[PDB]
């Protein structure tokens, strides 16, 4: 929590950091204390003063899950996903995170739980008024993947 907080704290005195730089400091949390990058970005997001901050966070944590530094964190990208189509108004990043995390899902198991995370944040996304072309977008992509998956 110490770490945590000193982050936030730096953040904030430094709101244009680079992502590539920011998200070299998340990933340093993460392997010193042997905690998981999900979890770091669960609780840097209840710490996110604004929403340019928890804005620019969840920026780093997708260019952080691009790098493929730690395995695939299911409930890291289910957060992402919902807090870019729900809070950030960002689809077509968490597209771009649900498609990263197909090309990752190697499982069965993990395959399950992200189908079950994108019709999640579907049925979420459709309980607001002006959500639709987004649940739609998210909707498409997954069934992008299981055609192409039989093709």
């Amino acid at each position: 929590k110490k770490k945590i907080e000193e982050f936030a704290n730096f953040f904030i005195e430094n709101k244009d950091v680079d992502l590539d730089e920011l998200a070299d400091k998340i990933l340093e949390i993460a392997e010193e204390t042997g905690t998981h990058i999900g979890d770091i970005y669960e609780q840097l997001v209840a710490l996110a003063p604004d929403e340019e901050t928890l804005r620019t966070l969840t920026l780093a944590l997708v260019r952080l899950l691009g790098r493929r530094k730690e395995p695939l964190d299911l409930d890291l990208v289910r957060l992402l996903v919902e807090t870019l189509v729900l809070d950030l108004g960002a689809t077509d990043l968490a597209v771009e995170v649900v498609k990263l995390a197909f090309s990752l899902a190697k499982k069965k198991e993990q395959l399950e739980k992200l189908l079950k995370a994108i019709d999640e944040v579907i049925e979420k996304a459709r309980k607001e008024k002006g959500m639709d072309a987004a649940a739609e977008k998210l909707r498409e992509v997954k069934e992008k993947y299981l055609l192409e998956h039989h093709h």
